[PDB]
């Protein structure tokens, strides 16, 4: 079951996207849709986790992405995620 957790511990998965305006921590193998837009960077401690965004939002380009451990990403604002799979 994967919650929105403001990142109690370390080594999890975290997204901050509106430039580092809003950052999500997520924890557990849990698997849920999610939605973020303008992902600039993502973080992920030493956990495999798949995110599942979409590039453009007017065409299905759907887009995924694998982050290793301790893991990050910063692509440069991400329309909107769609949803979070966590392994």
């Amino acid at each position: 079951m994967i919650n929105r957790t403001d990142c109690n511990e370390n080594s999890y998965l975290e997204i901050h996207n509106n430039e580092g305006r809003d950052t999500l921590c997520f924890a557990n193998a849990g698997t849920m849709p999610v939605a973020i837009y303008g992902v600039n960077w993502v973080e992920s401690g030493n956990n495999v986790v798949t995110l599942q965004f979409q590039r453009n939002l007017s065409d299905p380009r759907l887009e995924t992405i694998t982050l290793q451990k301790w893991g990050s990403w910063n692509p440069g604002h991400i329309h909107e995620i769609l949803s979070i799979r966590i392994y």
